[PDB]
C-alpha cells in the first residue's frame, strides 16, 4: 500500500483531504455537551395530593402505585419517598442502555391502569411520568428589579408567557417552574359564614354552581325543521374571570332577602397554588425555569438559541422583569474546548520543533504536521458514524491519543531519514525501503493497541459507559493513524523528503546543529556500548526488573483510586437544616444569614445566590432548605484562596456560629446526574410487617454499631428525615350522629379550611386556571382555631368542631422512604481514611446482620454497581493480555518472541505510580486511561525495536547481539524524539490549575510519568529481553551469525 | 402535503389581548397585505368568522328564590337544546348509545326557550322565561 | 356534544394544550375549537421521527390530562391519530 | 423554508469540491480537473 501511494502523490492527498473534510463537516454538526449519557436511565413518577400528611400519601396513593410496578423491562430498582407536603416521587431505574422512550412508555401504561385507585384530588393535580436522570442545562432566574411584583406574581408571567416559549426553544426536552401560575384564591372567613349559617361546603357548591361552562346546544341544532333561517350557538353560562365576579357569587338569600355575597364571608384574590416554597434570587423575590437538553443535542446552542428567545421576548416584558442566569453550565464546556484544542494545538508546535531539532530541515518537519490533523479531523467523523458527541470524555480521550498519533509519523519519515542517510538512496526509493521495513511492524502495533484499549468499552455500568467513550476515541484515532501511515506519510516521504548524502549526519555542519548532530553520535556509542556491557551480564538486570515489578505492585495496592477528579464548575450549593416542626419564617431567617454572608463576605467571587426555602436534598418541609451561590468568572478568582474548594470551607466555616439550624455547603461531583464518587448508599428494610417504629430503631442501631467501627465505617447517617410532632384529631362518630351532623360535612370543612380545595377552573386572561378556597391564615394556625369552625346540622343547627373532636399529640414520619415496595430507610456513609469501600461495605452488611428478625437490607445507587462489576478488571484485561500475545505471535511469527515486547508493560506503569503518588492524585479513571496510553507507546517501540533485530537476523542473517545492538541504535532517535515531544505536550496540564485542571492534571500527571520511567527504562530493557528470551527458546545457530 | 403555492402566516397573541384584539391585528395586517399588491396576493384569514349567537343568563337570585336548583335548569337545557348521551343499549347484539334530546320543533327560535320547564322544591313547574333574559351577540365558530 | 367553540376551547382544547410538553422532535401544535362541539389538536414532527414512538408519547401526555376534561367529553372518547398518512380510497355506500 | 434556503449553495459547494478530488485522483493532477468541470454550464443551458 505504501507503494501505490508513493506513485500516485495526488491520490493519497486526495484521500486526506477527503478524510478531513468528513471530519470538519462532522464536527460543525456534532453534539457538544460536557458528559455523555452517563447515568443508567431512570424514570420519576410525581404526583401531589394537596393537605395530606406522609402517611396519607404513601398509603393512598405511593403503596397503591408500588403495587402495580410489575412487568417491566430492565428494571433495577424502584424507591419512593412521600412527604409531608403532600407529595409523593417514586423513581424507577433501568440498566445503562435500555431504550429511553421504551422504558418511560411501559412505566407510564403500569402507571395508567393503578390511576382509578387514586383519589380524585391526586389525579386532578395530574400524575406525570417523567425521564429524569437527565440533567440540568440552566436555570433561568426571572427577577423584578422595581419590585412591583411578588414571586407568584413573576411567576405567573412566567408560566403564561414565558415558559411555553422556551420549551419550543432549539434544544430543550423538559421545564420546570419555580412556583405556581396564578390559582383564584377565596380566603375563607368561618366568622362571617357561622353569621349567615354557612359552612366551606356551601361555598364549594356556590363556586360549583355560578364559575362554570355549560353545554347549550344551538337555535336551528341538527335535526332542524324544514324552512329553518336561523342557527345560532347558544351560549349559556361561562367561566368567570375576576376576583370581582367571584366576590358576587350569591352564597344565600335571608328571609328578609339580603343576598349573602361570596366576598361577604371570605377575601377573594389571585394567587399562588401553593405557597409551600420561597424562592429568593440574592434575597429579592424570584421564579424562574429549570431545563434540561435534549437527547443527542447540542448544549452551546441551547443556551444560545434559549439567551437568544429571552432576549426576544424582554421588550413585551412588564417593567423591571430582568432575566438573570444563576445556574448556567455553557461556560465550563467552551473552556474545556477552548483548553483541549490549545493542548491539541499546542502538541502540534511541539512537534515541528523536535522533528526539525533532530532532523534539522522544515521538509521532513511538515509531515507529521500534516499527517496528525488529518487524522485528528478525521476521527470527529469516525465519532459521528457511532453516535457519539464532542465531550469531555472524548477531547480528553483524543489528547490521551496524541502520543500514539505522533510516533506512527515520526516512526515513518525518521525511518526514511535514516534510510536516505545510513545508505544513499533517493527520497523515492528509500521511502520504500524504510516502510517496507515498519509496514508489516506497525500493522501489528495497530493489532495489539486494539487489544489494550477494546477491552475498556466492555466494561459495565456508569463506569463502563466512560471507558467506552474513551475506548472508542482513542482506538479509532489510532487506527486512522495506521491507515494514514501507509498512504499519505510515504507519499509525502517520496516528495517532499530532499536527498541526504550516504554517510551524512550532519556532523560537518556549523553551530548549534553541528554541535547537537555529533553530541547524540557520541551518546549513541555510549548507550550502545552501556547496552552491550549489559548484555554480558543479564543475570544481574533480570533481579533489578524483578525489584521494578514487585515496587509496582506496591505502589498500585497504597494508591488511593477514585472516579472523577472534582472540578471548579463555578456553582455550589449549601443545605439547611431546621428542626421538627420548624416553620418557614424561620428557615428564612437562617437563608438570608446566608445569603448575607455570601454578598458580604465572598463580595469578591460570589455573583449572586438562588435560595429555596420548603424542599432540600433530604426531603421536603417548612425545615428544609437550599441556596444555590453562582459565583463570577474563574479570571477574577485567582488562586486557590478564591475557588469553590475554598469557598465551600469557609461557608460551612462561618455558618458553625449559626445556631438555629444545620447549613453545610458543598461543591458539586464531576457528573451531578450521578452524584457520590464517595463511599456507599445503604438501605434498610421492612421485610415483615414491622413497620416505622421497629425499623427506624433498627436504623439508630445500625448507626450505633457503625459509629462504634470508626476505623472503617465514617459519616453513617440516614438520608430521611426524622419524625416531627404532629396534631392528631379525632371525630366522634356517635356524637356526630347524635347531632346530625354528617361525616362529610366533618371533614370536608377541615380539610377545605386547613388544607385548601381546589374546586374548579376559571380563566384568567385567556388561559385556564385554578380555583382554591382555603381558610384565610389567621384562622387555621394553632389547635385553639381548630373551635371557630362550624358545621351545619340535619336540623339546621350549627355546631362547632369542639363539640364532636377530641386532639392530642403524636409523632410521625415527614418523609416516608420506601424501597421496591416495602418501607425502608437510606442509610449514607463511606469508608474511612485508607481504607476500601467494598470492605466497608461487607461491615455494613455484618452490622445489619445483627438486627432484629424481619429487617432486611440492600445496596442501592453506587454500591450497587460496584456489586456486580468488581471481578471485571482482572477478567477484562486477562483477556486483553491474551490478543496482545497471539497478534505478537502473528507478527514475529514465534510463540516465545511476543515476551519481549510485552514485559515492557511495567516499566510505563511504575512513573504513572510514581508521579500520581507524589503529586498526591488518584488511581480515577483519566489515570487508567493514561495508564493503557502510556502501556501502549512503550510496546509500540519495544515492538518496532524487536521487529527490527529480528528482521537483522532474519533477512539479513546477523547474530543475536550485533542486530540487537544494531536496532537499538536505529530505534533509538525515533524512540527519544516521540517520549520527547509527548512529554512536553503533557506539561500544561500537569501544572494546570483553575478551570478543568482536575481532569487535565488526572489525564496529565500519570501519562509524563509514566513515559518518562518508559523511554528511559525501555531503551535499556528491551535489548536485554530479546537476548534472555531468544536463548530460552531457540535450536542452534543464533548468537553466530548465518548465510 | 398540500401548498405547493405561497406562504402560511399564523397571528398570535402573545400578551392576553383576546380573539377581539387578534382579529382586529389579523383584519390590520390583510389591508397592509392588500395594498401591496405588487408583492402579496390573495391574503386572507384561513378561519371562519365570527356568527350571531344566542346569550341566556340565568337569574342566581330568581332561582335561588323560586326554589329552582341550578342543575335542574342547565342540564334540562342542555339535554334538550344539545341533547344528551344517557347510557348504551344493545341494538342486534351490538352495543349503541342512547341520546336523549327535544324534538326538533321544541328547539328552533328563541320563543321556543319558553315553553320548558323545571320542577322547584316545593313541587311546582316553573318556566324557563321566569329566571333567564337572553340577548344577541356575536362569536367565533372555531377557534384558531 | 352541543358545545360553542369558547366551550370546546376552555373546558379542553386549553387543558390538553397545557399538558403537550416534555415531548422528542416536536416542531409545532396548532388546534381549532369549533361550535360543532368539536376539538383538534394537531402536533407535527421533524422528518424521520419513528412515528410510533412519537404518537405514543403524545398518547401518555394526553393520558394525564384526561382526568380534567368534562365526563362529557371522556365518554365520548379522545381519539390519538397518526394523521398526516394520505387516503387510498373512499368507499361510498348508497342503496339503489 | 426558514431554515433550508441555505442549504443549496453549501450542499452543491460541497458537492463541486468532491468531484475535483475525484478528478485530481484520476488524472493525478490538480489541474487537469478543469478540463472536464467545465462541461457543466454547456449542459446547464440546453435544460434552461
Amino acid at each position: 500500500m505504501p507503494n501505490f501511494f508513493i506513485d500516485r502523490p495526488i491520490f493519497a492527498w486526495v484521500i486526506a483531504i477527503i478524510i478531513m473534510l468528513a471530519g470538519g463537516l462532522a464536527i460543525l454538526k456534532l453534539p457538544v455537551a460536557q458528559y455523555p449519557t452517563i447515568a443508567p436511565p431512570a424514570v420519576t413518577i410525581s404526583a401531589s395530593y394537596p393537605g395530606a400528611d406522609a402517611k396519607t400519601v404513601q398509603d393512598t396513593v405511593t403503596q397503591v402505585i408500588e403495587q402495580n410496578m410489575n412487568g417491566i423491562d430492565n428494571l433495577m430498582y424502584m424507591s419512593s419517598n412521600s412527604d409531608s407536603t403532600g407529595t409523593v416521587q417514586i423513581t424507577l431505574t433501568f440498566e445503562s442502555g435500555t431504550d429511553a422512550d421504551i422504558a418511560q412508555v411501559q412505566v407510564q401504561n403500569k402507571l395508567q391502569l393503578a390511576m382509578p385507585l387514586l383519589p380524585q384530588e391526586v389525579q386532578q393535580q395530574g400524575v406525570s411520568v417523567e425521564k429524569s436522570s437527565s440533567s440540568f442545562l440552566m436555570v433561568v432566574g426571572v427577577i423584578n428589579t422595581d419590585g412591583t411584583m411578588t414571586q407568584e406574581d413573576i411567576s405567573d408571567y412566567v408560566a403564561a408567557n414565558m415558559k411555553d416559549a422556551i420549551s419550543r426553544t432549539s434544544g430543550v426536552g423538559d421545564v420546570q417552574l419555580f412556583g405556581s401560575q396564578y390559582a383564584m384564591r377565596i380566603w375563607m372567613n368561618p366568622n362571617e359564614l357561622n353569621k349567615f349559617q354557612l359552612t366551606p361546603v356551601d361555598v364549594i357548591t356556590a363556586i360549583k354552581a355560578q364559575n362554570a361552562q355549560v353545554a347549550a346546544g344551538q337555535l336551528g341544532g341538527t335535526p332542524p325543521v324544514k324552512g329553518q333561517q336561523l342557527n345560532a350557538s347558544i351560549i349559556a353560562q361561562t367561566r368567570l374571570t375576576s376576583t370581582e365576579e367571584f366576590g358576587k357569587i350569591l352564597l344565600k338569600v335571608n328571609q328578609d332577602g339580603s343576598r349573602v355575597l361570596l366576598r361577604d364571608v371570605a377575601k377573594i384574590e389571585l394567587g399562588g397554588e401553593n405557597y409551600d416554597i420561597i424562592a429568593e434570587f440574592n434575597g429579592q423575590p424570584a421564579s424562574g425555569l429549570g431545563i434540561k437538553l435534549a437527547t443527542g443535542a447540542n448544549a452551546l446552542d441551547t443556551a444560545a438559541a434559549i439567551r437568544a428567545e429571552l432576549a426576544k421576548m424582554e421588550p413585551f416584558f412588564p417593567s423591571g422583569l430582568k432575566i438573570v442566569y444563576p445556574y448556567d453550565t455553557t461556560p465550563f464546556v467552551k473552556i474545556s474546548i477552548h483548553e483541549v484544542v490549545k493542548t491539541l494545538v499546542e502538541a502540534i508546535i511541539l512537534v515541528f520543533l523536535v522533528m526539525y531539532l533532530f532532523l534539522q530541515n522544515f521538509r521532513a518537519t511538515l509531515i507529521p504536521t500534516i499527517a496528525v490533523p488529518v487524522v485528528l479531523l478525521g476521527t470527529f467523523a469516525v465519532l459521528a458514524a457511532f453516535g457519539f458527541s464532542i465531550n469531555t470524555l472524548t477531547m480528553f480521550g483524543m489528547v490521551l491519543a496524541i502520543g500514539l498519533l505522533v510516533d506512527d509519523a515520526i516512526v515513518v519519515v525518521e525511518n526514511v531519514e535514516r534510510v536516505m542517510a545510513e545508505e544513499g538512496l533517493p527520497p523515492k526509493e528509500a521511502t520504500r525501503k524504510s516502510m517496507g521495513q515498519i509496514q508489516g511492524a506497525l500493522v501489528g502495533i495497530a493489532m495489539v493497541l486494539s487489544a489494550v484499549f477494546v477491552p475498556m468499552a466492555f466494561f459495565g455500568g456508569s463506569t463502563g459507559a466512560i471507558y467506552r467513550q474513551f475506548s472508542i476515541t482513542i482506538v479509532s484515532a489510532m487506527a486512522l493513524s495506521v491507515l494514514v501511515a501507509l498512504i499519505l506519510t510515504p507519499a509525502l516521504c517520496a516528495t517532499m523528503l530532499k536527498p541526504i548524502a550516504k554517510g551524512d549526519h550532519g556532523e560537518g555542519k556549523k553551530g548549534f546543529f553541528g554541535w547537537f548532530n555529533r553530541m547524540f553520535e557520541k551518546s549513541t556509542h555510549h548507550y550502545t556500548d552501556s547496552v552491550g556491557g549489559i548484555l554480558r551480564s543479564t543475570g544481574r538486570y533480570l533481579v533489578l526488573y524483578l525489584i521494578i515489578v514487585v515496587g509496582m505492585a506496591y505502589l498500585f495496592v497504597r494508591l488511593p483510586s477514585s472516579f472523577l477528579p472534582d472540578e471548579d464548575q463555578g456553582v455550589f450549593m449549601t443545605m439547611v437544616q431546621l428542626p421538627a416542626g420548624a416553620t418557614q419564617e424561620r428557615t428564612q431567617k437562617v437563608l438570608n444569614e446566608v445569603t448575607h454572608y455570601y454578598l458580604t463576605k465572598e463580595k469578591n467571587n460570589v455573583e449572586s445566590v438562588f435560595a429555596n426555602n420548603g424542599f432540600g436534598f433530604a426531603g421536603r418541609g417548612q425545615n428544609t432548605g437550599i441556596a444555590f451561590v453562582s459565583l463570577k468568572d474563574w479570571a477574577d478568582r485567582p488562586g486557590e484562596e478564591n475557588k469553590v474548594e475554598a469557598i465551600t470551607m469557609r461557608a460551612t466555616r462561618a455558618f458553625s456560629q449559626i445556631k438555629d439550624a444545620m447549613v453545610f455547603a458543598f461543591n458539586l461531583p464531576a457528573i451531578v446526574e450521578l452524584g457520590t464518587a464517595t463511599g456507599f448508599d445503604f438501605e434498610l428494610i421492612d421485610q415483615a410487617g414491622l413497620g416505622h417504629e421497629k425499623l427506624t430503631q433498627a436504623r439508630n442501631q445500625l448507626l450505633a454499631e457503625a459509629a462504634k467501627h470508626p476505623d472503617m465505617l465514617t459519616s453513617v447517617r440516614p438520608n430521611g428525615l426524622e419524625d416531627t410532632p404532629q396534631f392528631k384529631i379525632d371525630i366522634d362518630q356517635e356524637k356526630a350522629q347524635a347531632l346530625g351532623v354528617s361525616i362529610n360535612d366533618i371533614n370536608t370543612t377541615l380539610g377545605a379550611a386547613w388544607g385548601g380545595s381546589y374546586v374548579n377552573d376559571f380563566i384568567d386572561r385567556g388561559r385556564v386556571k385554578k380555583v382554591y378556597v382555603m381558610s384565610e391564615a389567621k384562622y387555621r394556625m394553632l389547635p385553639d382555631d381548630i373551635g371557630d369552625w362550624y358545621v351545619r346540622a340535619a336540623d339546621g343547627q350549627m355546631v362547632p368542631f369542639s363539640a364532636f373532636s377530641s386532639s392530642r399529640w403524636e409523632y410521625g414520619s415527614p418523609r416516608l422512604e420506601r424501597y421496591n415496595g416495602l418501607p425502608s430507610m437510606e442509610i449514607l456513609g463511606q469508608a474511612a481514611p485508607g481504607k476500601s469501600t467494598g470492605e466497608a461495605m461487607e461491615l455494613m452488611e455484618q452490622l445489619a446482620s445483627k438486627l432484629p428478625t424481619g429487617v432486611g437490607y440492600d445496596w442501592t445507587g453506587m454500591s450497587y454497581q460496584e456489586r456486580l462489576s468488581g471481578n471485571q478488571a482482572p477478567s477484562l484485561y486477562a483477556i486483553s493480555l491474551i490478543v496482545v500475545f497471539l497478534c505478537l505471535a502473528a507478527l514475529y511469527e514465534s510463540w516465545s518472541i511476543p515476551f519481549s515486547v510485552m514485559l515492557v508493560v511495567p516499566l510505563g506503569v511504575i512513573g504513572a505510580l510514581l508521579a500520581a503518588t507524589f503529586r498526591g492524585l488518584t488511581n480515577d479513571v483519566y489515570f487508567q486511561v493514561g495508564l493503557l496510553t502510556t502501556i501502549g507507546l512503550s510496546a509500540k517501540n519495544a515492538i518496532l525495536i524487536v521487529e527490527f533485530a529480528k528482521d537483522l537476523m532474519d533477512k539479513e542473517g546477523k547474530g543475536l547481539i550485533e542486530a540487537t545492538l544494531d536496532a537499538v541504535r536505529m530505534r533509538l532517535r525515533p524512540i527519544l524524539m516521540t517520549s520527547l515531544a509527548f512529554i512536553l505536550g503533557v506539561m500544561p496540564l500537569v501544572i494546570s490549575t483553575g478551570a478543568g485542571s482536575g481532569a487535565q492534571n488526572a489525564v496529565g500527571t500519570g501519562v509524563m510519568g509514566g513515559m518518562v520511567t518508559a523511554t528511559v527504562l525501555a531503551i535499556f530493557f528491551v535489548p536485554v529481553f530479546f537476548v534472555v528470551v531468544r536463548r530460552r527458546f531457540s535450536r542452534k545457530n543464533e548468537d553466530i551469525e548465518h548465510s
